[PDB]
This record gives structure tokens, sequence and C-alpha cells, in this order.
């Protein structure tokens, strides 16, 4: 069975930048993948549509998914509060990897990050659950609006998102 695809349309201060699409490894992290997918379609009554990438660090990663507080301190899963770290089967192999952000062990919410480089020190600490499929060049574009402390020089938002088919 083929893995789900989702898309984000990214804007930079209201201006469309482009689209990023992701394959979600429902086959290897089924629960973590379904959370991100459901959050992307908004099908549970809430989700990523309209939220921001609040922390972007060049040559490191782009983090977003805090749709309730817009700065890293909020978010929630479709399972309630927070959910457990499902496995560390997939590794931070390189750029385009999509991984759950977390507060501690088994504190997975709605927050996620997209690698812009290999991030092996996170192998075993963050649950990898997908990868960029199209538009890695758009993440690279996003990346130039970050800084060493992550604060972004312009506002980066998910203008729209959903499931491709």
């Amino acid at each position: 069975m083929v893995n789900p695809t989702v898309f984000f349309d990214i804007a930079v201060d209201g201006e469309p930048l482009g689209r990023v699409s992701f394959e979600l490894f429902a086959d290897k992290v089924p629960k973590t993948a379904e959370n991100f997918r459901a959050l992307s379609t908004g099908e549970k009554g809430f989700g990523y549509k309209g939220s921001c990438f609040h922390r972007i660090i060049p040559g490191f990663m782009c983090q977003g998914g805090d749709f309730t507080r817009h700065n890293g301190t909020g978010g929630k899963s479709i399972y309630g509060e927070k959910f457990e770290d499902e496995n560390f089967i997939l590794k931070h192999t390189g750029p385009g990897i999509l991984s759950m952000a977390n507060a501690g062990p088994n504190t997975n919410g709605s927050q996620f990050f997209i690698c812009t480089a290999k991030t092996e020190w996170l192998d075993g600490k963050h649950v990898v659950f997908g990868k960029v499929k199209e538009g890695m060049n758009i993440v690279e574009a996003m990346e130039r609006f970050g800084s060493r402390n992550g604060k972004t020089s312009k506002k980066i938002t998910i203008a729209d998102c959903g499931q491709l088919e």
C-alpha cells in the first residue's frame, strides 16, 4: 500500500513562495504519520493550515506545527495532548527528513521539523516519520529567512495544506 502524500503552500509575509510535498511513512511509523496527515487535512477540526514556521536555523532545520501558540510552546496531536515516541527505526539521514519535535521522551504533539542537513545526533531522540518528496528547493528558500538563533527575518506560514489525492 502506497504511503500518503501531503503538501504545504508556504508564504513569506503574505507572498506565495512555493509548495513543499512530503511522503509520510505510514508503513513504518503509522501512528505518527496519521497525526501529521490529519493535522494537514484539518479533518479533525484543527491543524496546520495558517500556522507558521517559527524557528528556522540555516544548515540545520526548519521547525513549525505550533498552531495553538505560534512560537514553540503549544500544539496538540489528534490523540489528545501528547503521544509517545513510536520508534527510532528511521534515521536522520540527510536533508528533507521530517521529524517530530518534542519536549522530552514521549511528548510528541503537533510540532515537527524538516532537516536541511544530516542530523545524526538526533537519531533515537526524535521520531522520523517522513521526507520531503517535492520542493526541497522551497525549504532551501525558507532556510535563508532563519538565523543562528532561529528567529526568522520574515514571517513564514503554511498558507494552505492538505493531502495530494
